[PDB]
């Protein structure tokens, strides 16, 4: 799927549910002027995709990265 938005607040004009591979994506940005959620994805090769923030994919790999940063933490020590 692909939607577009005639709107001039977002920089996000143009976006895709379409899957991509974690193996193939440098970073991810969240953004909360625009109205709507944005989710940026920076590419390996280059290049920018903006996400639909309702892709199922997206909210899968969201959540397993926001559950990696506090799991590769290391082990407190007490006494």
């Amino acid at each position: 799927m692909e939607v577009y938005y005639t709107s001039l607040r977002c920089r996000c004009v143009q976006e895709s549910s379409v899957f991509i591979p974690r193996r193939f994506i440098d970073r991810i940005q969240i953004l909360p002027g625009c109205p709507r959620k944005e989710i940026i994805v920076w590419k390996k090769n280059k290049s920018i995709v903006c996400v639909d923030p309702q892709a199922e994919w997206i909210q899968r790999m969201m959540e397993v990265l926001r559950k990696r940063s506090s799991s590769t933490l290391p082990v407190p020590v007490f006494k």
